């Protein structure tokens, strides 16, 4: 029926997102392929797209870190990249005091909107400092679409 997909973060692929269809909870269906690393839809149409990533980090360096969440729309006519969706999350607002133990940090990005895509469109769900995710529990780094 509906063109749907449901990928997870491989948590053995350390430095990447790299999405997997072939797990407990995940799906990949009704003509979207998983290929590249993208998720590409079979026909015209609208659709959901959503996505979630989980980043950790152990204190707050001099460096002032900003984390990116992105689904881009690769549109297959007109050979362009475009973004459909983008968040920016900053984990510190100072660096950690010497003499002060760094504590884990945890930030979530959520992202979701309805976009007409056209068959053969390639989407992509991107951050800018990948080993920075966290794939320790299951559920917290995902990508999906639904046919609307």
């Amino acid at each position: 029926d509906k063109p749907v997909a449901h990928v997870v973060a491989n948590p053995e692929a350390e430095g990447q997102l790299q999405w997997l269809s072939r797990r407990a909870n995940a799906l990949l269906a009704n003509g979207v392929e998983l290929t590249d690393n993208q998720l590409i839809v079979p026909s015209d149409g609208l659709y959901l797209i959503y996505s979630q990533v989980l980043f950790k980090g152990q204190g707050c360096p001099s460096t002032h870190v900003l984390l990116t969440h992105t689904i881009s729309r690769f549109a297959v006519s007109y050979q362009t990249k475009v973004n459909l969706l983008s968040a920016i999350k900053s984990p510190c607002q100072r660096e950690t005091p010497e003499g002060t133990e760094a504590k884990p940090w945890y930030e979530p990005i959520y992202l979701g909107g309805v976009f007409q895509l056209e068959k053969g469109d390639r989407l992509s769900a991107e951050i800018n400092l990948p080993n920075y995710l966290d794939f320790a529990e299951s559920g917290q780094v995902y990508f999906g679409i639904i046919a609307l």
